[PDB]
């Protein structure tokens, strides 16, 4: 079976704990909602934040999901962008699928509704 | 068939919007060129930037592919390393391929040709 | 022909390509030992620093290994965060295996041994 990018972003309105969390366990659970994603198929998932975020690490969200204790996930420093999303946390997550790129539920809450194309 | 990345990298001479994309598309067009390569094939994508460029996500670039819409991709911060070269951009870009590891074609472009192997 | 994420984390005394060359390298040995991979089965892998780190890419570590010169490698910077670990080396090796996700074996080595689940 063929492996695919589900690409997701969303934005905190402050540097907390509680909003990164929060935030990032709402967004993976949209995804998971949209693509009907088992923890099992997933082969890893990468998360970004933008450098003005330092309270906590979004991937301790991936936690907060029953069953998904085993899916490798690792952060990054996203690019500081001039002009570009403040305060965003994004997730790249691959997964094994037979669903067509074209068909693939990329999601995008909050204030990360507008880099949607 | 298998899943394998390949590697690209360039370098800018200005963080200016214009030339990051000019220099990322192109890029991109090589790899695309010497490894053959149709989007549906492609899994995901990662592009880097050092700390010096700020002007536009290279992403955008990838937009500007006819037929790439659907690609999934985003964004990091390259490790910020000490005489490293600067001004670099790098791609990161995983397909599905019948070509054996030792021979897939990685790009190396402007200053960032004392990086190839 | 599924494909898995393998987590690898460790750190360093001081930023000196010495210790950063030696701690990935035993890193990356212990994570293919445990691990059984062949370069062969390595889609790609992706290393990454907290930003106190600059002396050298970790990822040159990765030709110091006999049989791996052609396994696509990219360094990113970790993201900052308030309390996290410091002078920390992550790796995210991605591989063909047929391992179950629970049964993968993934390393955390000299101080990196807080991250564990
Ligand atoms: O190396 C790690 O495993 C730890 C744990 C962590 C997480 O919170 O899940 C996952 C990936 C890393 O970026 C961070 C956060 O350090
Ligand atoms: O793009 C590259 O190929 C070069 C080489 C490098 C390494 O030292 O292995 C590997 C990945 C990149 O992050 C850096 C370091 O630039």
């Amino acid at each position: 079976m063929m492996i695919r990018g589900i690409r997701g972003a969303t934005t905190v309105e402050r540097d907390t704990e509680e909003e990164i969390l929060q935030k990032t366990k709402q967004l993976l659970e949209k995804i998971i909602e949209e693509n009907h994603t088992k923890p099992e198929d997933v082969v890893q998932m990468l998360l970004s934040a933008t450098p003005d975020l330092h309270a906590v690490f979004p991937a301790k969200a991936v936690r907060e999901l029953s069953g998904w204790q085993y899916v490798p996930v690792t952060c990054m420093q996203e690019m500081d962008v001039t002009g570009g999303l403040k305060k965003c946390i994004r997730v790249m997550m691959t997964v094994q699928t037979d669903v067509p790129q074209e068909q693939i539920r990329h999601v995008y809450l909050e204030k990360a509704v507008v880099l949607r194309p």
